[PDB]
């Protein structure tokens, strides 16, 4: 292993491919280059906080095929991962701070089998050879395949992985897969859970009728055919820009809906990937705005049944959701017995 | 006051909000990160010239009002805020260099009636309790209000605003303020002026039929309708893209018309606010380019009775006009009573 | 727990003492400065590869009692020190990566009775209240006391200790330790050994009347005065400047007498606290040199009891001496039964 | 005015001298190179909190002439020189953070008549043309001159001054000045005062048969000469080591007297120049430590002035004493009509 | 060739030494560090204007055998080194721009006898197997031996040489080398040259008996003794302190004997290896300075037989010595027949 070696393999593969060779690399300040026939080219600038170098070596032997969200990991408890890097692009950096087998710098054990790696959830991807059974052997460990594991019951991930830093369902390419996940030698039961579909704003596509109805639909039309008065759905999903302050607007295809008519700006001001995510919002058109408008991409049909399985006799109560494997606690505001907010905190 | 507690108040509450408590911070170059389960996320990015803890505090202390736009403060002679900070979101950096009753590092005084604040142009906003009659007491100041100030004579400002960066014309927030200017504690009667509108090339909407008709019509047509001929629209407004040197293009509505037929490169080499723009311009269908291309948006049924307001008669002159509060010089040319060409200076 | 209280400790206790307060901080580059009457005053510069404002807080707090020199608690195998941060002063770096109930962003645990940190050889102080009985408790650890502990046998300590990265033998105050190891909850008993004097070459300073005869007596008559003819203490001690390449000199006593005649040059290429050190030695009177030459600091009468107590039968062989707690291996040539050279690796 | 003409002066003159010339310069991080015969010579390394190439042009264009120290200048009040760079080599900075007709960047003048001058107290310096006459007209102001000035009482100031950092009594150059203070408009008597000798312990060298006997004689010999019986002179001025903690030891001459015969750190940990200095003090020989030991560099026979004349009949107080212009605050400790401490704070 | 191989022999040989093997690396700012048994430790700080890891691998790849001063080899015209670095200790950065089979971001050429070679004059180092035959056939050149080269005249080099930034006269090691020097393939006669002394002001020795009765005798009594009277010894050589400007002191035997007496402080504002020096001196016992003091280390001797081969009958003249293989410019000042300075430019 050498800078220069994964410099060769960056400029001649696109990324560490384990080939021979070495080309000449400049490091200054946060920026490796490397001399492209008698000139000098910018392969990566370092936006981790990182050594540039490791840094370098971590990014160049990211894993390239279809993996987990980091926000599924995330909430699975994932310490680290078996021989490999799951490059987080919402934060440009490494998921985790430490590595297997990757990196002298970052290694902590060169195989997840030693001591040091028991105590941490590592996570095995059973589409490496070996990987199911050094999750059978291991204490602590979360396992991913594309299909059955004797003897363990799946639970079935969610559609979509990221593959390059693209968030995709596969068609060519499986991301679809199944998950196991050990705890002291024990396999645990996944919950029953929701799964936020990992949509943006500028290029939200509806993914069943009713999020079409959704877009298509004038506001009081939609709630009417799907029978929804009460749920303030107006406040909650479409948003109210009627005042200073932004009422509701909490669920992405909301936000899309109100974009796609009249942009706004959403100040992202914990930039890392999560299920709830918090943005300052500014409305363009009215001057509305909020500082801290909690959104989440539910698929619109899973948010009705989540809303519709409310007791709503309760001026206020916090509602737990189990979503992407964890608990999100949403705060559910009544009067009369009708809804006056529903929001994930 | 500290610096985790404001990046424990920028997580939990999208700026500085006076709440209590601390999260844990790392400062690495020039950029804030804070540790979010496990993993750093990077808060803020100093694009400044202070020091980073020092830019970090006074971006999260930022108004997040609506707030008069800079180049209308800096027009007034402001040369700092009573117990706010007015974030230049054009240079990505405070309005002004110093602060008063702000941050430790930058205060030079508590509150406004220090004796070192006397010769400063303060700016005052009558939003905050009591800084009206701050501004009554104080010796050099300017003052916004909402509404009306006894014995005083206002100056109704633009009708548009900053929020959040977002320049906008409130209709759930007010954006049309009073103003009003002491100095030696001698109360200013504002000159007439004319405003900019403060549009943009890539989202330029016409704010009146005059407009409407300049994206509508055909060059001839408008300036026939409005019986323009001489004034030289043709070369100032629409632009002459014929030679290798790019002719006129000095209003931003010319800009957006032919923008929205043909692309072409604006290098924004002075990147600041300011009533005047200068860019560098690069016309991409035709290679015709201009290093210093001056350009004003001023609605142009104002434009038109600046213009018409000329005498025609001579080589070359100089006019005068008041706009955002400021005399702005505009260059005449005509040669045998028409226009040649007229651009701001 | 603030940046700024930590400043202000500094200020005004010259280290971190826990007293409120806060003053003005400035973080540029990788230096901490405060405003002091008006102007800018150095605070640290950090040396380290953490994070400055994160270096900065664990160098406030770092133990400023005497404690063990770094290379005795590396030789022992510490990991981790129970609330305190042992400031590597060879380094200008903490000792160790990890802290316990020190520092938010370095915390690994608030106590040293969490699980995470079981498998780590804990340093616990028995001057601190209540750590002997953590000790007692913890799975894996270091005890030092200035006095005896109830059923635990003590290995006595080395006379100096650290205070403040000046070492030395106390007489106003305890240096000289008991110490006591547990792993995996059973009490080790520590090897025998001698302990290196950690003594400089500007400074050096005889500790015993051998010492004071190698300094006083010429090569031959110290030799003969304690019949040391034929350990080739001529090479191994006093050095032989006669070729290109310096022979011998592994002993900082037989440096310090060169040094106190005639210069040289020693580049300290890996700078660190260690039991041997490795120079790059120049001898600026011969012009004799050595990339790697081994120097230990044994007090005298020590190497001397050492080397008279191998057989000088073979060629060459390992020897193997415990120093320091830890096993260092020595080089041991001989032909026809006297030394050639015998020097640490 | 050129940073390059800047460099051709630093390279050709040793200073800014206002030769005309250019020489090529490189900046790269926070040090300024310039190309000497095909190689990089580093000309300056900013140590400053101002850009790079602005610490270089005001240290370039640094006072060459002998000045007062920076103490006597801040104890004055002084805020800012008059076409003058204040140079303070303690903090490898300038004294000052404005300027006054030097540096385009910093400048906040040309002239000192200006009227954002007026507030600030400016220090002229008699020795340049025309500076007096502007002192006569200033409205705040500190005036030094070698002689005497028409219808000013002088205040005599130190014999010592400084000389490109360097301190000393001067005797090819004048460095005893006359002071003269003006407070808005009118001339101050500045008070009766001592001065300290800014005395280094390494290069301590006595300047009265007093400090002489100090150096020489055993410490109850002296005490005894002088009939210093009762003042606690073994606790405050020669130290005492006895403890733990160090006692006393608050006199340059005391630190002198111990360091000429036992060596001892001292960390400056506000590296500043101040009339009271401040250490974290080990003791080499004993242990014994202290972290803040105020440290003031009286004339011996100065000191036994102001403690013969106070009251000892109390047991604490705050001593007033005017040194280098300002009040020093003194803490008295008495017993039994006895000295037991007495230490500036 | 690598980065990590260069750090692991760095590590383990001092230097580099083409051994295998790899350590693990982090660059952080302008500094190399390599991870020892758990903890980071400096290997290298960049102070040249290269990039961080291609200063680091020329710094370990430095000749450490005796090589000309670089001094010497500026003035030969020295461009290029073949096959190895000369590191010029007094710039901290390598003695030339580019390289020569050395470096793959520096090389211009693996060997010396490329194309691209032959304009410059490349340094070959006799010592090395097969460059005396390629200094015959290279088009431009310089050659040392340390003996004769057939059918070449050589030219004798200075006593001292350079060995791991340590002039010295070797004993040991041979430090005296035969010279040559081929211009567009014609050999040079190199010109008859004095040779600087490149002694230092600290560790100044004498190197003569005249050099001895300079530092031993009174002023008067030497200027006797060898009969230099009107030759202006006692400005020149010994210096005059009596004025705020420091009179003549261009000799360095003539600062050794003030320095040692008393001290003084000198600038060394040009930091380079130089035939002659230039120094902003301060003289801390008179307060005599001058900004630009020219100062040459001839021996003593080698001054006396200059300045007596001049005529004295000339108010003012340039005197043109070899010295270092190059001509070195005095200025020599003459009234009524004697000296009044002489000095280099
Ligand atoms: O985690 C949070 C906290 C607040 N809010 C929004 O901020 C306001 C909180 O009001 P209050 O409960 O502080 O009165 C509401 O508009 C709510 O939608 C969120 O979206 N998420
Ligand atoms: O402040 C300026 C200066 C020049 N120009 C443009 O640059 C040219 C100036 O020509 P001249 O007056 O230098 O000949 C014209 O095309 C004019 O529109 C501007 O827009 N603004
Ligand atoms: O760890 C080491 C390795 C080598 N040397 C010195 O370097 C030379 C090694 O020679 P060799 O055994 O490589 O032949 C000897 O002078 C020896 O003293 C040391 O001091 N320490
Ligand atoms: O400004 C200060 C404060 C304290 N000390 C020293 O620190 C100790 C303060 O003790 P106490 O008054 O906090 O008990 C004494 O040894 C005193 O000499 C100083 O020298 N200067
Ligand atoms: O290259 C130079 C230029 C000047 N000086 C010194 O600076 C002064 C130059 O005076 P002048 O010839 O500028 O009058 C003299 O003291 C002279 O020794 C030098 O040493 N070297």
């Amino acid at each position: 292993m050498s800078l220069e070696n994964v410099a060769f393999n960056v400029v001649n593969k696109g990324h560490f491919d384990g080939q021979q060779g070495e080309v000449p690399v400049s490091i200054i300040n946060n920026t490796v280059y490397t001399k492209v026939d008698g000139v000098d080219v910018e392969l990566f600038e370092n936006k981790t906080t990182l050594p540039v170098n490791v840094a370098f070596e971590l990014w160049a032997k990211r894993n390239i095929k279809p993996v987990p969200e980091v926000k599924i990991l995330n909430n699975l408890g994932v310490d680290i991962a078996a021989n490999t890097v799951i490059w987080d692009y919402k934060r440009d950096a490494p998921a985790h701070i430490s590595t297997i087998g990757v990196c002298s710098m970052t290694d902590i054990a060169k195989k997840p089998t030693e001591t040091i790696c028991a105590p941490l959830t590592v996570f095995f991807d059973g589409r490496v050879d070996g990987q199911v059974d050094l999750f059978r052997n291991a204490r602590n460990g979360v396992l991913i395949t594309e299909g059955s594991v004797k003897g363990l019951q799946p639970s079935v991930g969610p559609k979509q992985a990221s593959l390059n830093g693209v968030t995709l369902i596969g068609e060519a390419v499986k991301t679809q897969f199944n998950y196991y996940k050990k705890v002291d030698g024990v396999v645990q039961q996944l919950p029953e859970t929701y799964f936020t579909q990992s949509r943006n704003l500028q290029e939200f596509k509806p993914r069943s009728q009713m999020e079409i109805d959704f877009l298509e639909l004038a506001m009081d039309e939609f709630i009417e055919r799907y029978k929804l008065e009460g749920y303030a759905f107006e406040h909650i999903v479409y948003g109210d820009f009627s005042h200073s302050q932004l009422g509701g607007l909490h669920l992405l295809i909301g936000l899309a809906k109100r974009f796609k008519e009249s942009p706004f700006e959403l100040e992202d001001f914990i930039p890392m990937d999560s299920t709830v995510k918090n943005y300052f919002i500014t409305d363009a058109q009215t001057g509305s705005s909020k500082c801290v408008c909690s959104v989440i991409d539910l698929l619109l049909d899973d948010f009705v049944e989540i809303i519709k399985s409310q007791d709503l006799s309760v001026v206020s109560k916090v509602v737990k959701v189990t979503i992407d494997y964890t608990e999100i606690s949403f705060m559910l505001w009544c009067k009369d017995g009708h809804v006056e907010t529903f929001y994930p905190k």
